[PDB]
């Protein structure tokens, strides 16, 4: 089965646009579900995990069309409220529906995620937050219930700034009665973008990016148009690449203002960084200076880019450590990594990297998505030649990876 | 040597007042450093690691004058930038006076840190703001000294929202040249009453409160007058003794929106609580509902009611999981709450809390600020009589913590 | 695909035989190619993982026949030491190969195991202990090389009493020249069975079960016959489904020294066990009192039980607690669990389960082979039907669990 | 108050005697009880743990003698089966007693201990195994009471080899009635010492060093002579200060085999050790190899020497990680070795030590008793001079060491 093979690259150089945010617009077509009419969605990119989301959209009756990067919702006409253990197993983001599905009929069945490779990602903290707003919970057979005879708006606090949560309590609380207030709300720029668009809709949502949201709730919701924000993560990719390849890329298509740690922590490491307004180029160091990482809530580092930043420090000059907060086991790429020659030593959620000369090429699989584009990056770099299997986990979130390598100088090609 | 002594007490009634805040106090006292000229400071509470500060500021050059609540800095004449190890090992917040000698000076030598009971509590980030200033620093003999011909503002990531971090490089940045921006701050209250302070003097602060501060530099400082915000730690404690005694307490001088997680979780635990413009009220529930806490930046749950939160979860009609994520080995007072009959287990971070009927009086020693109130508060619940040795702790903390209680009906006394 | 459906059954009831330790025979077949010779091993479990270690012994040129539990391998004309990364992705245990080749030939190249979903689970220790018999150690793209003029016995210390480590140094050390000491070695059952068909090949290995082992390396080795020990992690998992199930079983053709902490551990939480010379009776309680479990070393408590016993105190009547120190990510799990209706929260390498009414079947995945049998003892204790998919786990190391369940009277059926 | 100075010193060079076991002679003390008669302990090192120890034995009745090494105890007539908080409080290796008293009177109630420096350090297995024996355990405030009419022998499953369950519940089980068997027993070398007193004095202990223990009780013990095991904790604190200095140190009055870790991890950091029968010789390198340490049960790394270790690794030529398993919190020392110019990071359970050119000399305190001795060792290797302050840690559990280390060379010098 496919591969992807990536040889020992040139500095990387050049122009590279980046797509739109794959995790800006699955929470935004689940929130087109609260909606009795049709949105717009531009910006949207040809993304697996996209796919899906509109086959469940599909199975609950809306209609779906996608073409060039636009994609149409048509919520008028809702069959059924429920999401069933085969849609919600090939993607846990299916999960997202449930806030409006349960907005717009007081009445919602979603399958609960079950184990996912980078960690134990309980869904406790929504259920919280309908539980808040007035609705009885009930388990059936793997199935979360979720029905209330009306929606309230009531404060309610998380117990961690969950991005999930966050999202499916505002699009609940958006047809509640009265105001919700959200209380220590995860600030990630997706948060924003999907507000955002919920006021498109007609919705009152004020405080997205700050640590506490209030929604004030209305009747009706009608359809919209909205651009989706540039995926920030696919960004930070391609800059870590410069920075691993010692290139100068210029990212095109990106806002700065959401990749503030990953600017700040690059540049510690030797990176020269250009900041535009709406590009930014990065030009890799000579040697690239140890540095430390800890994953947090944005605008901390995201653990998005946690495997990519580990695979850039395999070859820095001395010793750091990656320390991972937000998931539990999102470590499952360091063996490949030192099947590729890193020297890599974990315990409990910290990873001590002491930079070695030069990576080797291996075969090697991707463990998830963005450790999947980490052994991309460490192909770049690996002496010879690295072969990466499984890679339907890279192919979920990255738009062609490889065209977009192979347009920057880079050495990929994906093999069937 | 000195104890507190508390007795199985009755429930807690009626109201106490708050005093003003240890936290905010203790930088803004600080940054009295960098005006020539003379601040006054109001609310000030009468406590220990008040004067200790004092006597640092003194020891500096400035002059200093305190009673009945108000205090006067006059740092016209400062004489030397050197903390001495004496005076920084009582207090580890001595380091906050960094960054305003660093600023006013160009040069300062301070003694690092060592350790304390509640973790290792590095000063990395302080240092690291200071360097992106234009600050040189070398450890001499167990001394940090930053110095810089002049500092320059820059951007800067926080690894972690620390406090002090913040604190610190907000004040240094205030006489820089150019524009300061911490990305990933810290958004505590006090970090708030800081930055107003600073600009009640004259400065250039924007964003306080946000993930985001701004700070653009002047070329002086002047004293100003400021009222300091009360203690959100102080009255959290005396919130959870209403929740833990099936009380009805009114705290009074207090600010609700920087009290929101204590108030969601102790309404989940079931307390019916009432918040006013400047007071709250907080009733008992007859049975406390276990609940989890999870230790984090603010807005989180604050690692300093952490103790507090567990003391109360010891009696919960079940099984609370209590995570510590700020500071390392803040559990040292588990050993001391099953000596009193409490049931609490510990791997790595978190503690597991199984309800019990009672606690049951037994001699106890406070390891530290926080948890030495907390063990007053299974005093109050636990049967017969409670000792309390190592009471400096508490004291440096509390105003008159025996007043207050006994004036809310509590049975505590302090012998000597 | 393929998957087992199982349904709430009556109380386990009757005897089950168990087979040969799966773990006792992988290394015991890796040993086989020390001698220039043909080997009998009888009580081979028919299991995938032998049919895999199997096929690496025909790459590297033994010859192999497996019939009726027996199996035979003539490792007289070996014709390569290389283990080729096809072979070792499909079950890291082909690493065992290393020792022996390496001490028959003084040269030997292996893939180098990459993830696995139960850890991070590095070789470090093994290649510690060639390098300290005198092997030279080199990476190429993946692979790891020992080569060495000659092996020569010499004291070293394992970090970890790492069960695989102990395995391949005894194999290595068995052709040294002089006397290799192991310090700190595994005690599992297994160690002792391997060294056993050491010396009865004529090796001379001592201490096996204790914590230093001691090898005085012969020149040649010769065929011999051995009869592996029973699997106590088979025999385990069937004393849990006893306990699950309040059942009454008779495990047969056991070792009830290897069973030490299960058999304790299942007294703890109200079993009535009865031990006898090759059988052990296990009735389940009528209510399960919860218990801690910490895996650890033998003859700690065994991580490949570590599923199986949450599973069972999912229903206890109270809160337990399982701690992982053996694999990072043993948790996998628990996702899996909480789909059945489990309340059970992770927090590091800690597993806080609140035991609940019952169970309810749901549709699961096994994500590893021991949380695989886990999830079917849950489908027998699970109101309704419990259908669990990705069953190769489960396949891998039971022999015919649906058929011995189906023989003590549980529901339970394979369908593809 | 009082401090150690130590300075900068040349190679430790000559030889130093060992003392006996502090952590022998604290429970062969405690086992004096059991008999009615005098017992003589000879090699008893003088030092505050044996006098606290004594004076609890006074305390219950016993009477006791102390000169020139030897301790006799006469506990022909016990007058009370309470220790009350004031003893235990000052050392927790005082619950100790409670095994034996149990054991002769089939009662006795004990203060429970409260915090320690270096973790929540529970005594649940002590409590789990004097229950498995037929004990009824009730807690009365902050008591632990244990009684029976009688002692009955069991099997009894450790979860954790506890050092000290495995002393006290070896102690209670020699005069139950019929055999007790502890499985999963600390293998520690002072497990094998106060098994071999108990079989001096008439009892029936067999299996003591393995991991399990089988007690085949007695009805009577009578005081016996006994030669206490040398200090292997202070051995090793020896070793590492020649390692470290670059010295050439013979260490004497010493059984290698309770050292095997330490030797071996030390040989891995590059020193030349010589063992002998009751004496090693070891060498320090020219360059200290950076290694890792996990600390685990004997015969793995002991905890004792985890921060003597650490703080040989702040110099060493590249990265070592610490990894403690076996207590909480006990990092404590980092920050310490931090004001001296270390460059150490933790998280969880594990520091990272890149290794700097040199310490230098500054003002620490001893946090612990091991730690405090490794402050020692600081100082020897400090550029300038270091002040060591709350020396009573280190006096608690070192014989002289001030004369030792100036007998080898060093500059060191106790000051009051
Ligand atoms: C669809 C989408 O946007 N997915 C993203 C979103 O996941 P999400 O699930 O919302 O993230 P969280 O809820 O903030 O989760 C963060 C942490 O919080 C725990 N938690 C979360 C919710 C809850 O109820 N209870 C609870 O305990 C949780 O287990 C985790 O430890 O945010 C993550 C963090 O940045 C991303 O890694 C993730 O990207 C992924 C990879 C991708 O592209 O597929
Ligand atoms: C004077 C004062 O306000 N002290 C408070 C402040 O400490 P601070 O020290 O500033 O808190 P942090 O820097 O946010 O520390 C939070 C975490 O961050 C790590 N860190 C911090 C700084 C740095 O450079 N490097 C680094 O790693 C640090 O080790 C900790 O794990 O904030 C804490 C958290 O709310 C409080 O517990 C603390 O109160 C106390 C008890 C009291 O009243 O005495
Ligand atoms: C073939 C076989 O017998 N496999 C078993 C054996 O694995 P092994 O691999 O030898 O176990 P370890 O080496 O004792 O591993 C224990 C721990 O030690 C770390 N470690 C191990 C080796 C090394 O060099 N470096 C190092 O760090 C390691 O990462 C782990 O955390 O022992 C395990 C523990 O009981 C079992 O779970 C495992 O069963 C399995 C599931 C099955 O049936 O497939
Ligand atoms: C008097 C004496 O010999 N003390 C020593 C002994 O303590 P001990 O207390 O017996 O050691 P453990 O019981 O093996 O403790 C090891 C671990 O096990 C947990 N545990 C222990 C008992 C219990 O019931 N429950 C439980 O959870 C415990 O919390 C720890 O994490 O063994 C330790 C480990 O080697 C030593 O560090 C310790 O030395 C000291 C410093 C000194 O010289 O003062």
């Amino acid at each position: 089965m496919a591969k992807i093979i990536v040889k020992k690259s040139n500095p990387l150089k050049g122009s590279v646009k980046i797509d739109g945010a794959k995790n800006a617009v699955l929470p935004i077509i689940a929130a087109t579900l609260l909606a009795n009419g049709k949105s717009t969605l531009n910006g949207v990119p040809n993304l697996r995990d996209v796919h899906v989301i509109s086959d469940l959209l599909r199975h609950v009756g809306a209609e779906v069309e996608y073409k060039e990067n636009t994609l149409t919702v048509d919520a008028s006409n809702i069959k059924t409220c429920e999401a069933p253990y085969e849609l919600v197993r090939k993607m846990r983001a299916s999960f997202l529906v449930m806030g409006p599905l349960l907005a717009r009929f007081n009445s919602t069945k979603i399958s609960m995620p079950g184990g996912c490779a980078i960690g134990t990602r309980p869904i406790d903290l929504h259920l919280k937050g309908f539980k808040a707003l007035g609705a009885k919970i009930e388990m059936d057979h793997g199935f979360v219930e979720a029905a209330t005879e009306k929606l309230v708006g009531n404060k309610l606090y998380l117990d961690f700034p969950s991005v999930g949560a966050t999202e499916n309590i505002m699009m609940a609380a958006s047809l509640a009665e009265g105001t919700t207030i959200i209380e220590n709300a995860a600030e990630e720029p997706e948060i924003v973008d999907l507000a955002n668009f919920l006021n498109e809709m007609g919705a009152d949502v004020k405080g997205a990016g700050t640590n506490t949201i209030k929604i004030k709730g209305v009747k009706e919701l009608k359809g919209a148009e909205h651009n989706v924000i540039p995926d920030r993560i696919e960004a930070a990719t391609y800059m870590v690449a410069a920075a691993m390849t010692k290139g100068d890329i210029t990212v095109e298509n990106v806002l700065m203002e959401h990749l503030k740690p990953v600017v700040a922590k690059l540049r510690e490491a030797g990176c020269e960084i250009t900041e535009m307004d709406n590009s930014v180029r990065v030009v890799g160091p000579k040697v690239l200076k140890p540095i430390d990482i800890k994953t947090l809530p944005h605008p901390g580092f995201p653990t998005d880019v946690q495997a990519q930043f580990m695979a850039m420090l395999t070859v820095a000059n001395g010793t750091g450590v990656v320390i991972e907060t937000v998931f539990e086991n999102r470590f499952m790429h360091v063996a490949e990594f030192n099947r590729m020659g890193a020297n890599i030593k974990i315990d409990g959620r910290s990873a001590v990297v002491n930079g070695v000369d030069e990576l080797h090429g291996a075969a090697v699989n991707a463990t998830d998505l963005r450790a999947g584009a980490a052994l991309i990056l460490c192909g770049l770099i690996a002496e010879g030649e690295t072969q990466i299997g499984e890679i339907y986990h890279i192919q979920r979130g990255y738009v062609d990876i490889d065209k977009k390598i192979t347009a920057l100088g880079g050495q990929i090609e994906i093999v069937e």
